[PDB]
């Protein structure tokens, strides 16, 4: 096994465990100290006004099981410290007959258990799991535990009637699945169902879904409601809040909605962030952020998207979500986003970046699977001044138009997602930064142009404003982690409306995936304008590639060049010339961004173990 | 619910739960402090002298589950102090995915892990289990813990690769179970293995049995050793030790092998105590002491048993345990005997008796379920000078015959129990002792003489030597927990050898057992004796009445008599006449016993729980 990382890779099959642990590793992200990582969990912001961000960890193995909570805490969301404790990192994980199956995805009651921070999880028990499988009821609960250090630890209610698990019967029958709860304060659902708490006797403060769905009959998200403010034992099935078909989609901007819901969550937001009002803020718009499985032939087959909805009151004092409009939150390989309120009313989304290694190749190597995303302010993004001739404007796929009075021009409302302030400022200020001059893509254009400063290692931002005829056929974007022989092309064609990240050369190691990514991104026209302009930020952080357009679409992939000189960046142009000429402006490179765990080494590798033949008896973990 | 015990019993079942607790409890021995307990386990002498005991615990539930070992701690068998901890009376209990189902039975090695007593246990995880069912590798395994404070707290190994658990591949297919892993040094075994362990590379000073079966094909005792000495990971499997047939019985003296053993032991013993000679003593005979299921249609369908064994060495360098003869620990409501090495060459056996409300009609009511039987010092009885026109003798059924030179005497060997004698001594110390004048029952005896001296409660022993004619047909025994209306009948009929309990009127609570318990008894006529003597001990302690003849035979059962003065007690006669007397002698009334638990208050119970709805869905636990 040879670490040269100046000529061709050997066979690395043959590197020992974590040998490969820095090669390719993020430094600026929220990421485990070792071993394999999936959803973000447990998020809040504590008392101090520091973040807390749980995740399903699985330490020394380099594939799910014995699922627990690791955490970790940050101040600005940024730079983070790790919890260190009597199981180090993690503070929840397997111990009781309801949970020893996995400790799943779970969610804050910031004042529950005698007035302390408490987690509401999927306790997950013997038998099979899975919406394709035959789940049966008991496999998958929900229980509560607290904390009384600020998630040091945390103390689950006691088995039994009465305790745990608290929610354990299914709501209908024949669910695909059964987990993911999502608790939250709204009082737009108090306000609606405030007539009707005679036929349920639910008058409780909290809401929580529950995620899953029906076998052959589509996904459900499941709204419970608190039975009495102050009490937390017994929760309420209200109805399904959100109803969709085996594998429908809304479309081409909308992802597919599969036969099963994971990590579904609810907010309201407004233009400047969270709306706490009661449906009097016309302003405001209700989401459902959520996951689908088995909608999608690759990426896991699962789709992260999201949803503007119009409540309605059922007679039996239930809510019904109808879908308004339908989007995705991230077109590359992510998924599991979780979102949580934070002070300044901000309601703030994180997720999980897989590998692309999916037949598990060089995971021992590497010592670790998986990545946050950034954290990402959520909003409604409102657009003025569009000129009703953009292309299938009306068509109101993954956003609603409004007509002027007089039909002239339309606002345009959907989703906006933008990295959380906090991390650009640290990234900027740590950074080398390299503020590049304006360059027009004409006739005169190389298929790649080098910028005039370059990146000094895997770690950097781009940012740039791409200005294009409106009846271009031009293509425009960025390479990254590019040398002569390696890099990923970031290409937007606005004739197709589609941003494409072309891996075909990200890499001379063949077994990571080399599949191209693509989003749909809508350029609103906006009257009397001449042109048409995407915004694109960047992120590069070892293997990520984290894409971000207009605060509105956001693309997370992978990419893992061998060579130590595959870190160049630049300007790419297709089909430019004198007549169709790109404009770009406001380029900057953010060279170095910021180390994001300052006190961890370099390799937090603890080793590998494996769980032994017991692994394929019980049947439940892979066992590595 | 009345607790009137001056009249009629009311219905009882309206009693709420632990009003029983006290009524029909003992006080004299080893018991749980409330709820649910069964098999001993985990039982040593301490580096202190004093010995250790566990025991099968479900506390504050009075069915079986979530199994746990509770324990407590004495320097003479007989006066008990709990351990306390974060788990109150518990020291191991369900914590890992290879043990969530169950921590079942284990012994002890005392200088393990790092020099630390170690146990080696039972770790039950999910799926089908028992001798009746379809069982899968995995669902029983052995695992290692050790304790560093002297048995206040118990350290498991890891799971995984290496570790835990230590022994999990099924050493045959189709078992009928794997469990109650038996740990001991044997240098009778380390003998005639010496010149095969070239065959096995098994060359460690500890032996270890896990008791078992085959489907359709009868029980397996099967036997591991140790591979490498001070090395706790690796057991050899050598091969079965003890194989029986589907519901073979070596006949009326023998009980049945049932389809599966549990909890069985391998010993080896002289006239003294313990024997730990390699063979060279000719007086030393090997035994194995084990349970059977499915060979019995009453007891919870469990025979308590053990044999004499002849070890034969196979080719492939395992033993063959080859049955000598075949016999019974107790022939009552008692099962799971465990044994141990005790200083002073001794081994110590104890076993559970359980209930006789095999409905469970009020054992909510009581708040506890089961207590120990005494503990018993094991050796060989050898009787001298036996004549041979003692009927039957020549049928060596559950002893061994060896004639004289010359053919007029035989020597007869069996197996040997009697209660420790610190126990004897510390319940006669205690209690108030009424020496009564001998008594012939002849044709002027009452069916029932009451003694001169009466018991003031259900806390005594009464002993007894009773010599018949070698030709009679009367009946005589102790009658026990006596008033005119309820009563326990002990008989020993000669003419036909057995030795019965009579319970049609041990109680007006209709909803107890009142069946009658049955042993066999041998009387080994003397050369030159023109009479045959039973000598019998009675234990009385709350419901338990325990019975010992000629230090062989034990019999232990229940009695729930409602009224307050049902505590007397006396002389059986039957069919006793000027001719066919009965010479009662060596008559002893021991009234109040001991106070076997002097820390606890008179009533320990903690309340029931129910485990509520999952439990149904777990399928694993009663859950009350
Ligand atoms: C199979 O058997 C299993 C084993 O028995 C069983 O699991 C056990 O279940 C029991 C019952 O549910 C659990 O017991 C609960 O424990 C909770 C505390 O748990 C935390 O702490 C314990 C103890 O921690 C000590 O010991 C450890 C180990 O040594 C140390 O590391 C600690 O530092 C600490 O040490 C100090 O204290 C020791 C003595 O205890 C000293 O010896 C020592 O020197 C130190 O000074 C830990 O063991 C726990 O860890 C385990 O669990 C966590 C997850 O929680 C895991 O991550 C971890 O790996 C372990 O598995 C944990 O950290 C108790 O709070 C709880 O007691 C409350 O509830 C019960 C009712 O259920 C009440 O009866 C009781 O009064 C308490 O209720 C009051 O208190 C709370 C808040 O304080 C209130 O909300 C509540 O309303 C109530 O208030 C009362 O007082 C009020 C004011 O005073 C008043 O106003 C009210 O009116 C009211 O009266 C309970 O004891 C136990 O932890 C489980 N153990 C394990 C190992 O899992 C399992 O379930 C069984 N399974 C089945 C299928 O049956
Ligand atoms: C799913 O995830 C689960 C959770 O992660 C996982 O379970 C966990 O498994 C891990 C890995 O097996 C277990 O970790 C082991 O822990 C053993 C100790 O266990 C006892 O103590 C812990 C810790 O106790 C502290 O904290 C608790 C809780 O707060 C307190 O109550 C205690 O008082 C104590 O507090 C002090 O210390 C704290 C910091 O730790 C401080 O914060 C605090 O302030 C205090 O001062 C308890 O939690 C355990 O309780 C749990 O388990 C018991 C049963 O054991 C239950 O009854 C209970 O309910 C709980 O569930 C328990 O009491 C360690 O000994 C062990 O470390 C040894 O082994 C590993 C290898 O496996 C080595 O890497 C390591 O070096 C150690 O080996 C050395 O030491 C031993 C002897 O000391 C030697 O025999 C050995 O050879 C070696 O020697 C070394 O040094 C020699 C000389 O120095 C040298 O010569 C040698 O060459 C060599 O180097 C390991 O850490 C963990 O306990 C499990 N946790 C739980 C909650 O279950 C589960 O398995 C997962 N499941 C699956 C399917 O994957
Ligand atoms: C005395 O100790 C007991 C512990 O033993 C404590 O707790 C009680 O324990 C018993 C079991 O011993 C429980 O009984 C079972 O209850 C089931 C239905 O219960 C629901 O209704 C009652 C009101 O009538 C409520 O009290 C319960 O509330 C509690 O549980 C809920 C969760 O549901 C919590 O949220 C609450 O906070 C409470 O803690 C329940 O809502 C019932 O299904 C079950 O029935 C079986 O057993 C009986 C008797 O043998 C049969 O008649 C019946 O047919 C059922 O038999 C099943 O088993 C057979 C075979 O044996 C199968 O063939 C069938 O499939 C069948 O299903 C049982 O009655 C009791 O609920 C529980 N009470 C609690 C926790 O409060 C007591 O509290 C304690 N007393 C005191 C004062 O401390
Ligand atoms: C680097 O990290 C790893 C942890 O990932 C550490 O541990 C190793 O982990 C790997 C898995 O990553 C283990 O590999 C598996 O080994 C199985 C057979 O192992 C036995 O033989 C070897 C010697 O050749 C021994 O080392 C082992 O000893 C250990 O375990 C025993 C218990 O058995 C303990 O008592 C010891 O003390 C040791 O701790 C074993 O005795 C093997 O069955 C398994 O095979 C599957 O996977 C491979 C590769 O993918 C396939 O080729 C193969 O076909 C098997 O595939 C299964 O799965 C497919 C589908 O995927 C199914 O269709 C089939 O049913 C099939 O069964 C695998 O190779 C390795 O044993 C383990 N080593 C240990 C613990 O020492 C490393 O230690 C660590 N390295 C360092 C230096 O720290
Ligand atoms: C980078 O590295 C490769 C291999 O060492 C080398 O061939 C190439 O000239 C270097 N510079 C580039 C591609 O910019
Ligand atoms: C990282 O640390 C682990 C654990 O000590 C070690 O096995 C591995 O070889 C190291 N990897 C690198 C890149 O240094
Ligand atoms: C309320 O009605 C809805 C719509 O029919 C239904 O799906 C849901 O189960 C009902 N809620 C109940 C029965 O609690
Ligand atoms: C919105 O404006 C467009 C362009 O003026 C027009 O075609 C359409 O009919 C309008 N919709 C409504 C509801 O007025
Ligand atoms: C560098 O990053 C840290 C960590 O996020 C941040 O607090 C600090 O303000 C940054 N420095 C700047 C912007 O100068
Ligand atoms: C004992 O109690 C019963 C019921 O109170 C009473 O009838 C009887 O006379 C008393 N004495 C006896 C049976 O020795
Ligand atoms: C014993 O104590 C328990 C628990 O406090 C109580 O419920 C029960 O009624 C008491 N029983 C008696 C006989 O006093
Ligand atoms: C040794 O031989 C016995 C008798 O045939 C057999 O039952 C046992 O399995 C063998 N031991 C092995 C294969 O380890
Ligand atoms: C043992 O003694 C009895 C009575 O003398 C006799 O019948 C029998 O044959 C003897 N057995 C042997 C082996 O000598
Ligand atoms: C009474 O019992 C205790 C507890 O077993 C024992 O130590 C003591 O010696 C006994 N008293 C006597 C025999 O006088
Ligand atoms: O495969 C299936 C499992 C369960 C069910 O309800 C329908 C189909
Ligand atoms: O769906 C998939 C999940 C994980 C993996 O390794 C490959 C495919
Ligand atoms: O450079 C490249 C070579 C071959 C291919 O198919 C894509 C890119
Ligand atoms: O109108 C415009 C068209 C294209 C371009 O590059 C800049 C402006
Ligand atoms: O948080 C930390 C995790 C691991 C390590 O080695 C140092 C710090
Ligand atoms: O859980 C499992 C682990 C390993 C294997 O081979 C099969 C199943
Ligand atoms: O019932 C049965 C289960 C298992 C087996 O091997 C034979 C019979
Ligand atoms: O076999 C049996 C065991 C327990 C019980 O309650 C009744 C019968
Ligand atoms: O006293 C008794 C009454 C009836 C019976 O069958 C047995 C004893
Ligand atoms: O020989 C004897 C027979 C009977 C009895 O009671 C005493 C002596
Ligand atoms: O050992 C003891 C158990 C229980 C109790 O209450 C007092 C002492
Ligand atoms: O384990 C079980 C508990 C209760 C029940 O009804 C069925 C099974």
């Amino acid at each position: 096994c040879s670490l040269d990382q100046t000529v061709a890779p050997g066979n690395l099959t043959l590197c020992g465990n974590a040998t490969l642990f820095t090669t390719f590793r993020p430094k600026a992200r929220f990421i485990a100290p070792e071993g394999w990582m999936n959803d973000p969990m447990g998020l809040y912001q504590r008392a101090d006004g520091s973040i807390h961000a749980g995740y399903q960890s699985h330490p020394k193995h380099i594939q799910w099981g014995n699922i627990s909570q690791g955490a970790a805490y940050s101040s600005d969301f940024t730079s983070w410290t790790d919890f260190n404790g009597s199981e180090g990192y993690k503070t929840i994980w397997p111990s009781q007959i309801y949970d020893i199956r996995g400790v799943f995805d779970g969610s804050i009651i910031k004042e529950g258990i005698d007035g302390y921070p408490t987690i509401l999880y999927t306790s997950t028990s013997f038998g099979p799991l899975g919406a394709t499988l035959n789940e049966a009821e008991g496999t998958e609960t929900q229980s509560l535990a607290y904390t009384t250090d600020d998630g040091a630890s945390w103390i689950k209610l006691g088995y039994g009637a009465g305790q745990n698990p608290v929610i354990y019967e299914w709501p209908e029958t024949n669910l695909t699945g059964f987990r993911d709860p999502y608790v939250f304060q709204s009082p737009r659902l108090e306000a609606l169902l405030a007539n009707t708490t005679s036929i349920t006797n639910a008058t409780g403060d909290h809401f929580a879904t529950i995620s899953g769905g029906v076998h052959g009959d589509g996904a459900r998200l499941f709204l419970y409601r608190q039975h009495t403010t102050g009490e937390f034992i017994k929760w309420t099935y209200l109805g399904p809040l959100v109803t969709t078909g085996y594998k429908e989609s809304y479309g081409e901007w909308s992802g597919n909605y599969g036969i099963n819901f994971e990590t579904a969550g609810v907010t309201r937001l407004n233009p400047a962030g969270a709306a706490w009002d009661n449906g009097s803020d016309t302003t405001a718009v209700d989401f459902v952020t959520f996951g689908t499985e088995q909608g999608r032939a690759d990426h896991q087959n699962h789709w992260p998207l999201w949803a503007a909805v119009d409540y309605e009151v059922r007679d039996n004092g239930s809510i019904e979500a109808v879908i308004a409009y339908s989007g995705v939150q991230d077109w590359g390989r992510s998924y599991a986003y979780a979102s949580f309120p934070v002070e300044g009313y901000r309601q703030v989304s994180v997720g999980w970046i897989y590998e692309d290694d999916d037949n598990v190749i060089l995971a021992k190597q590497f010592g670790y699977q998986g990545a946050f995303t950034l954290f990402r302010d959520l909003f409604v993004k409102v657009v003025e001044n569009v000129s009703p001739s953009t292309p299938g404007l009306f068509e109101q796929a993954s956003w609603s138009t409004k007509n002027s009075t007089d039909g002239m021009s339309v606002t345009v409302t959907t989703l906006g997602q933008r990295v959380v302030p906090e991390t650009l400022a640290a990234y900027k200020g740590n950074s080398t930064v390299s503020t590049l001059a304006p360059v027009m893509l004409n006739e005169s254009a190389a298929a790649y142009t080098p910028f005039s400063s370059q990146p000094t290692d895997r770690f950097y931002a781009l940012t740039g404003s791409f200005e294009f005829g409106l009846n271009t056929t031009a293509k425009a974007g960025f390479r990254v982690l590019a040398s002569e022989e390696e890099y990923t092309d970031i290409w937007f064609d606005p004739a197709s409306e589609n941003l494409t990240v072309v891996r075909t050369a990200s890499s001379l190691i063949k077994s990571f995936g080399n599949d191209t990514e693509l989003a749909k991104v809508k350029l609103y026209e906006i009257v009397g304008a001449e042109s048409k302009t995407l915004n694109l930020t960047v992120f590069v952080d070892g293997s990520v590639i984290e894409i971000y357009a207009n605060d509105e679409v956001a693309l997370s992939t992978r990419a893992y060049p061998w060579l130590a000189n595959s870190t160049g960046a630049g300007l790419l142009a297709d089909g430019t010339t004198a007549g169709d000429v790109v404009g770009v402006s406001g380029l900057e490179l953010w060279d170095g961004l910021v180390d994001a765990w300052p006190a961890r080494p370099a390799n937090t590798s603890q080793g590998l173990v494996w769980d032994g033949p017991t692994a394929a008896m019980y049947g439940l973990f892979a066992g590595y």
